[PDB]
């Protein structure tokens, strides 16, 4: 099975080609992870996938998406990860993070409280920042601030901080979040930058964010690991073609600052757009990327089917397979595919106190 | 559904009708349990189940299965589960513990480590004890000690020591471990147990060891918790119809006793025996202890296919149902079952994090 044969990138191997996306629990208190990360990371280790990238974990407070949410802000924050991070290197999982700003659509109610932003007379909530001050709309109607360079160089150093203290925690994979209309993404994007500096207008100067922080990280982040940034290609907003042609440019430009794979996704940046939601959705548009930025790729949407995960490795739409909410119902999905797609002693997905008894069950 | 209606036993209230049996680990060391129970027991009680009952705990050192079993026989011993006790509760499942002494059986290598009893230059190893000095045979052919008075009354305060330890550790359940040829069960068998003393010989003093253990242990257990015991009722042996009397007429003597349920298994005192396995091959019999000892009953065998464990609860064969190794496969068994049997709002069965998102998924 080509889901189960290991991926080397930079000193770094998985086991196998599954890998579990971020995925944000919004059980975190001031930014600080607790036992319920724990334990919820280090199960999902053990269930056998090559690949755990921790949740979207804030650079600064206020580029959480919710109260909720994890953060990294401070030495204190990184070390509380520790833990976690050995537990998953235990369990033969490679412990990643994605590091993330939520940009204008922070401030935000947790998914199953409202998923709106936070009203203004309620003590949870905070100003958000944007390249400018224009609402995404919708459900999260509030009018970022607009940053000042100075904002920028700040915002900038708060990525170079935490993708530091993710490296002295101990992860081995680092994930930049510019996608799904969070500050990265609304920086490249036309339809939440309006700026008339530096960092907005041209395509250079709307891939500037971006690549000034890639750049920036890649000076504290050890070489021998994998540099990774997740990134919305297209917004289904009827500009298909020409924003898939810019998004492939800036994945070579990202190639070429050091990236060594790409987390393709949509944009999510407006809420007016119309996704051709499906099983496997993404897989032409991942391996279009891959194939014209010459760039190892992973996406998601559906891979919780494994005839669908190994039918995209084989096709080489993609390098790894992020199956998310699958993992969610069935820590031990990986196991499962395993027996799916017949490999032999699939049981031996998971350790020993599991394996033993599993053995031809 | 009936498998996802409460349950009430003394003052405590299970959520559903599902309970995960005790499964031995492996992954203790000199018995003090680490990061690999509290992330496993935590990760299943958060999966749904009503009841969680901890693996085999052994009273004594020389009562462990093997060297990798959990041990509660000092108070720092104990004091090992209450962070997992706590994170059980926080997950709103009933945290259960059963305490144990293996008898004959102990002193064996890990089932994955060769399964058998330990070499006697093996400087892991220890001598065994049990009613008499007879061996299982087969893979565990060492002869124990015939135990004294003594060793009688020191195993007994052992089960004192644990329960009390259990309760201050904030344990709900506990469950007395008189099954699966360990030392209780081989009192009971006069396969294993040919005493000439107060301990062996008839009815009454092959019960007795038994009967006093659960009095001693009544003394310290709190009234209005549920105090269980795990029993073979039955060999497989061609001497069913017997046994089976006998072991109803022990079970009235244990709901006369203040045994609250029971836990209904087969003895596995001796190797040579036809059990006829298949899924919920237990059901009849643990249907006739419940009515003829009129005493709430679980067992196990099968229970993992949602079906079988409902049509069991809705004849009355059982009060709570045991799934084990389906947990193993798939922490989140309760959920899968809960989709399964129709269950309105299925996914609600696990914590928001996970439940909001699989909502119709
Ligand atoms: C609970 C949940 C939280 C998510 N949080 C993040 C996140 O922190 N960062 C991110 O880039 N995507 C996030 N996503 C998107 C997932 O990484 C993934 O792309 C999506 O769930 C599609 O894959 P699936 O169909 O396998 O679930 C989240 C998805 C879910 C279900
Ligand atoms: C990994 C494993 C360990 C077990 N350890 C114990 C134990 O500690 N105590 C006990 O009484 N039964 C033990 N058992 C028996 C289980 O509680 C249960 O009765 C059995 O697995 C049948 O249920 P199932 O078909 O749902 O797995 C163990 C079973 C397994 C698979």
């Amino acid at each position: 099975s080509a889901l189960f044969e290991p991926y080397t990138l930079k000193d770094v191997t998985l086991r196998n080609r599954i890998a579990i996306p971020p995925m944000a629990q919004y059980m975190a208190e001031d930014g600080m992870i607790n036992d319920w990360h724990h334990v919820h990371l280090a199960g999902l280790a053990r269930g056998g996938a090559g690949l755990l990238v921790v949740e979207a974990t804030a650079v600064a407070p206020e580029g959480r998406i919710t109260p909720g949410c994890a953060g990294i802000w401070s030495d204190a924050h990184a070390q509380a990860f520790v833990p976690v991070v050995q537990a998953i290197k235990a369990a033969g999982s490679v412990p990643g993070i994605q590091i993330a700003h939520a940009g204008r659509k922070a401030s935000a109610n947790r998914p199953w409280e409202g998923d709106d932003h936070i009203a203004a007379d309620d003590t949870r909530g905070w100003e958000t920042i944007a390249p400018s001050a224009i609402a995404f709309g919708a459900h999260l109607p509030k009018v970022p601030r607009e940053m000042t360079l100075d904002d920028i160089a700040r915002v900038k150093q708060d990525f170079v901080d935490a993708a530091r203290r993710a490296r002295d925690a101990g992860f081995e994979w680092i994930e930049l979040h510019f996608a799904h209309g969070y500050l990265g993404q609304s920086f490249f994007s036309e339809h939440s930058n309006k700026r008339t500096d530096a960092y907005g207008g041209s395509f250079d100067n709307r891939s500037r964010f971006l690549l000034e922080t890639l750049a920036a990280v890649r000076e504290v982040w050890p070489e021998n690991l994998p540099l990774t940034a997740r990134f919305g290609v297209l917004e289904y907003d009827g500009r298909d073609e020409q924003t898939l042609e810019e998004s492939i440019e800036l994945a070579r430009r990202f190639k070429a600052g050091g990236l060594d794979l790409l987390s393709v996704s949509v944009g999510f940046t407006i809420p007016d757009t119309n996704i051709p939601w499906g099983p496997a959705f993404m897989g032409p548009i991942a391996e279009r990327v891959r194939r014209e930025a010459k760039l190892p790729v992973t996406s998601a949407w559906g891979f919780g089917t494994p005839q669908l995960a190994e039918a995209a490795l084989q096709a080489n739409q993609l390098d790894l397979v992020s199956v998310g909410r699958a993992h969610l119902a069935d820590p031990h999905w990986a196991y499962f595919a395993a027996k799916e797609l017949g490999v032999e002693k699939a049981s031996w997905t998971l350790p020993a106190p599991y394996a033993h008894w599993l053995e031809r069950y």
